[PDB]
């Protein structure tokens, strides 16, 4: 077997993430990955096998943020449903701002999956969220905090923010020679996007 | 006739197949038209995509004139009518944003400008004006028109997403069909609820 090299796998995934965010497309040059990480292609193969394996590992890493935020959403505490939902949605929106390719990446892996892989994706990344929303949103509707709404469709709507961010960055760049989705714009983008989502579900 | 049929055939293959890159032989097989006609009418794949984009954007861009008309409907009602029409178009053509993003990303300067001037800015400028006036009249919350632009026009990606996920990860039954369908009204309602004050 092989001696461990800590940090390398994480560096490769973060490098891949950077390249993908910059390029406004769900794809990676493997030579660009080695160039920008400083790690050779043998290490890329060792950790991930091939481009497919790299993309699957990136999806898993980036989804962890969304899936983890469910526990806080469902956990027992003092917070109102509205505040709990807002905290969860902000975490989603901040994750999408970091990783605007995230929904497209998930779609690409779903599209190319065999049946076992589609089931894995649903079990790991879709069903946990749909269940959580069915419970949490259901209770909030009953409690009068949220207007009647399909919790599964609501989750779909939320995931849409990634694609909107992706779209804005690509269009502003190519059509307007502007760089949007910058760090300096993060707070305003996040707050507007969270406010819109919350406005769309709260009983007015 | 033939040109129209090739574009509709292409649209169907794209809608059914969850991808923008289609097969010329499939297009020829399903349309019943020789591939020579595809080359004749469109030159190449890129020309076919461009012509499909232009066809499909027709009812979106037409709806803008309706939105800005001084026609006696309330701001809320005008906007809901416009959003409903967009959502219907994007539901029919769920590839539309991916198609748009493809041609934008691949564009030279002249083509980027044409796309902006023809398909993007007319909507954005209508929204900028219409939101502003409705915010001042107190019917809308203060929202950003650019972000609103991407919200509406992103309904295609949302429908694309739902269609792809339901296809691969859900039961292929009546309940799944009804859920996909119900996403249209959900999506219109969500947009209105997001903006109304």
């Amino acid at each position: 077997d092989n001696l461990e090299t800590p940090g390398a796998r994480d560096l490769l995934l973060q490098t891949a993430s950077n390249i993908m965010r910059e390029g406004d497309v769900v794809d990676i040059s493997l030579s660009e990955l080695s160039l920008r990480s400083g790690l050779n292609s043998a290490l890329v193969k060792y950790y991930f096998g091939n481009k497919a394996g790299l993309l699957k590992a990136l999806l898993d890493r980036d989804m962890e943020n969304i899936v983890k935020s469910v526990d806080a959403l469902l956990a027992k505490d003092d917070m109102s449903p509205e505040a709990k939902l807002r905290r969860h949605i902000s975490k989603c929106i901040d994750t999408y701002y970091d990783y605007p390719y995230l929904n497209r990446l998930l779609m690409r892996l779903v599209r190319d999956s065999d049946e076992a892989e589609a089931k894995r994706i649903a079990d790991q990344y879709l069903l946990p969220l749909h269940r959580a929303y069915n419970r949490f949103i259901g209770e909030g509707v009953k409690a009068g905090v949220f207007r009647p709404i399909n919790p599964q469709l609501f989750y779909f709507t939320v995931t849409g923010a990634a694609d909107r961010f992706f779209s804005a960055r690509l269009v502003l760049k190519h059509c307007f020679d502007q760089d949007t989705l910058t760090e300096q714009l993060r707070d305003s983008y996040r707050e507007h996007t969270v406010d819109f989502i919350m406005a769309g579900i709260l009983a007015h």
